[PDB]
């Protein structure tokens, strides 16, 4: 390091930049000699990792990994190792872990407690997440649904009408753009159901924009970075005290009036939202946990029936084929829809199953794991401060579970023990190579708010369009595997005609 001194400078900064990369590489090559430590994926870039690779194609990333590493293997992704367990033995290590092992709310609440508020979800306890979710579920019952199918039904109808995107009164067809479309009706739709008629009117005022304003908080950089003192932060902070505010108001108004029902989530949580201890919760958290149940169906349910409309373009072929039995459950389209006839419409229900499985909007769950960790049947540890990714989206695509995986065919849908975690009974194992609703504790509530609110929309499409992409041989986008949901590239654009062009819609 005398010799250093004597270098050009060029050089000595050279060497001076090489450095890191040295470091890190040869801390590389000291890790893999612990043969109790899951395979690290190699990497160049110190701290970064293997952003690049698994940020812009996780599937294809973890297939050349599974190739040269196993099943499990860690990576380095922003100066925190991750280590991933496919296929459906990681699905049964990792959604049925003990709470001891790992936590969800460790590794999601720096990036969901500022969105929704305190007190609620990942800012709680697990004990209490269990009879959060046990409240929620009061308001998606078979019930609720009934009441909820004609309330959705009219929400897409008036959008059809007012929409710019649609004006389906005065066109008979259009060029529309489903990463606006679907975005749109989605949370029209969820307002409506389950924050009712106050709240979904408030959306046709400026008061929309600070739902924007909360989504723009909703991003996966908020998972490395959870506070800066940047504007699009602070308009987050701001969003989630005037949102939660508003519903606290309306909450107050409806228990002075005693105008407490049956109508909606907000009915629901204030007649049960008392914890097995006799406590109860504050209208304040009442509030953050409405925020949470609508972001939690905003993304996952728009990114979803976006893929159902873009896989249904290439395929009018399918597209008759749902139409046929949307004119025999419904006669002709002389009976309204209703929710017994979604439970009567199995294609319709396999489309979506179909879509679910090409596209799971959730690429990647995560745990913190809280202390070390044996892996069965391995000589693997995972340690303390490590975070376990399970993918069931990487096993949906694989040959070995469904045969010409890339193919859409609704067909393939035609046709044990269980748990109690505090929300009601669901099923004990999770070795399904098939999850896009999870397993385990943090198993999905809306699932089948997911499947009425997605069955009402596509049962509507069907009947009122046909579509195909605007240019011939044009097929389904790529996916953008950056942001909070795997969604398709924007714009996607299909090109709609009505069925009935003189039919008016309200
Ligand atoms: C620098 C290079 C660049 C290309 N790059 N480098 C890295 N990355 C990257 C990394 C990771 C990700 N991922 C990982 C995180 N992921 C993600 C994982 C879980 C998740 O949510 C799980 C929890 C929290 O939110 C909900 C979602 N939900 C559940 N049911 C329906 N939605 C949730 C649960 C309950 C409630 Cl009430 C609300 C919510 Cl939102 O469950 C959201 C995003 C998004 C993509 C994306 C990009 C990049 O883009
Ligand atoms: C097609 C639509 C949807 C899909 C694919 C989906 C998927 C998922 C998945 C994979 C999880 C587990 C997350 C994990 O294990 O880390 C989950 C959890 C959850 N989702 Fe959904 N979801 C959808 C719609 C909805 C809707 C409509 C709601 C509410 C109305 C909702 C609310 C929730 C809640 C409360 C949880 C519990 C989180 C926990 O216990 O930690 N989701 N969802
Ligand atoms: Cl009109
Ligand atoms: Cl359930």
């Amino acid at each position: 390091l005398s010799y250093f001194q004597a270098l050009p400078l060029a050089q000595r900064v050279s060497i001076m930049v090489a450095l890191p990369f040295v470091y890190t590489i040869t801390w590389q090559l000291l890790y893999s000699l612990r043969k109790d430590r899951p395979p690290l994926v190699f990497y160049w870039i110190p701290w970064v990792g293997s952003a690049i690779p698994y940020g812009t194609k996780p599937y294809e990333f973890f297939e050349d990994c599974q190739k040269k590493y196993g099943d499990i293997f860690s990576f380095m992704l922003l100066g925190r190792i991750m280590t991933v367990y496919l296929g459906p033995k990681g699905h049964e290590f990792i959604f049925n872990a003990k709470l001891a092992d790992v936590s969800a709310e460790a590794a999601y609440s720096h990036l969901t407690t500022p969105v929704f508020g305190k007190g609620v979800i990942y800012d709680c306890p697990n004990h209490r997440l269990m009879e959060q979710k046990k409240f929620v579920k009061g308001a998606l019952t078979k019930e609720a649904f009934v009441r909820y199918v004609p309330l959705i039904a009219e929400e897409i109808y008036k959008y059809f009408r007012n929409s710019k995107n649609f004006k389906i009164n005065e066109n008979n067809s259009g060029i529309v753009d489903v990463m606006v479309s679907q975005p749109e009706m989605t949370i029209f739709t969820a307002s409506r159901s389950l924050l009712g008629k106050e709240m979904r009117d408030k959306l046709d005022t400026d008061f929309a924009y600070l739902y924007s304003d909360l989504d723009k908080g909703f991003t996966p950089i908020n998972f490395v970075f959870p506070n800066l003192p940047l504007e699009h932060y602070r308009k987050r902070d701001h969003a989630q005290q005037a949102i939660s505010g508003t519903y606290m108001s309306l909450i107050k108004e409806r228990r002075e009036k005693n105008d407490i029902q049956n109508r909606d989530l907000i009915d629901e949580l204030m007649k049960n939202s008392t914890y097995k201890d006799g406590t109860k919760m504050t209208d304040q958290e009442i509030a953050n946990l409405l925020i949470g149940v609508l972001m939690g169906g905003q993304h996952t349910s728009a990114a979803t029936s976006a893929w159902c409309l873009l896989h249904l373009a290439e395929r009018p072929d399918v597209q008759e084929e749902l139409y046929q039995e949307q004119m025999r459950v419904l006669n002709n389209d002389t009976k309204e829809l209703t929710y017994d006839d979604l439970q009567n419409m199995p294609l319709l229900n396999q489309m979506i199953k179909e879509t679910l499985r090409l596209h799971h909007p959730l690429h990647s769950l995560f745990r913190k794991v809280m202390r070390d960790v044996a892996i069965p049947n391995t000589s693997y540890v995972v340690p303390r401060d490590y975070h376990v990714l399970v993918s069931p989206g990487y096993t949906h695509l694989q040959e070995e579970f469904f045969p010409k995986p890339n193919e859409f065919n609704i067909h393939r849908w035609d046709g044990g023990d269980e748990v109690d975690y505090g929300f009601g009974a669901i099923s004990k194992g999770v070795s399904s190579p098939y999850l896009p609703f999870g397993g385990g504790r943090h198993r999905c509530i809306g699932e089948l708010f997911a499947y009425c609110q997605l069955g009402v929309l596509m049962s509507i499409f069907i009947r009122t369009m046909k579509w195909r992409y605007p240019t011939e041989g044009e097929t389904v986008p790529p996916s953008d595997f950056t942001s909070m949901v795997t969604l398709p590239t924007a714009p996607a654009k299909i090109y709609w005609e009505k069925r009935h062009p003189e039919q008016k819609y309200g």
